[PDB]
């Protein structure tokens, strides 16, 4: 049942994401500092989900707030879309992590299928108070979050999505693929995310 018994029968936002930050669904709360609640407000009709709060939100609060968001910031603002228009969330709510020797972070680590199925009902939660039109599903966990854990990103770059989820659904590159490369590689690979988000944004 995982976070389920944990989800209060409501939909406004802060009952929920106050409910979260109760939650006991996996045993990822137990290291974390918080639980990460997607933000923005119930009118969005594209929401975004990521794998999981990193390092930075993990103390902040928020989702994508360090240098994953900042170039998805970046790729938003290219695609004309406004970040303050939208409900960003993450797959898993509770960082997942460790630290090496000589670090200069703590470094996440992804969490299994398990863990994603635990928390998913956050998410169910989440998409039937906001009820997004669109769903843009940014790297591996998110997608297989609600399109099976076979599902491969790779192989269906630019396509509208649809399963029988509370929307149209794109799934895409997550922004933190996009940090580290050759810059060809790079730029290419931003082009292509810049292309999926307006994908999204024209649905309907
Ligand atoms: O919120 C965040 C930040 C970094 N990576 C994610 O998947 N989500
Ligand atoms: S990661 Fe999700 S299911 Fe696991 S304890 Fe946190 S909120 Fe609950």
């Amino acid at each position: 049942a995982g976070a389920q018994d944990f989800v209060p029968h409501t939909a406004d936002l802060a009952e929920l994401a106050a409910a979260a930050g109760e939650c006991r669904g996996c045993g990822l709360y137990r290291d974390a500092t918080q639980a990460v609640f997607g933000a923005g407000g119930r009118s969005a009709r594209i929401m975004m989900i990521g794998e999981q709060p990193g390092d930075k939100e993990d103390l902040a609060g928020l989702p994508f707030v360090g240098p994953a968001g900042r170039l998805l910031d970046r790729a938003l603002e290219a695609a004309d879309i406004d970040r303050d228009a939208l409900y960003v969330t993450n797959a898993v709510k509770h960082f997942k992590f460790t630290r090496a020797a000589g670090g200069k972070r703590r470094i996440h680590k992804t969490p299994s299928r398990t863990e994603v199925v635990a928390c998913r009902p956050w998410l169910i939660a989440e998409m039937t108070s906001v009820e997004p039109d669109v769903v843009v599903l940014l790297g591996a966990t998110a997608a297989k979050a609600l399109l099976g854990n076979d599902f491969r990103v790779t192989q269906h770059r630019g396509e509208v999505l649809h399963v029988d989820v509370p929307p149209a659904l794109v799934a895409t590159v997550h922004p933190s693929s996009l940090l580290r490369g050759p810059k060809e590689e790079r730029e290419s690979a931003f082009a292509g995310l810049v292309d999926d988000l307006r994908v999204a944004a024209d649905v309907r």
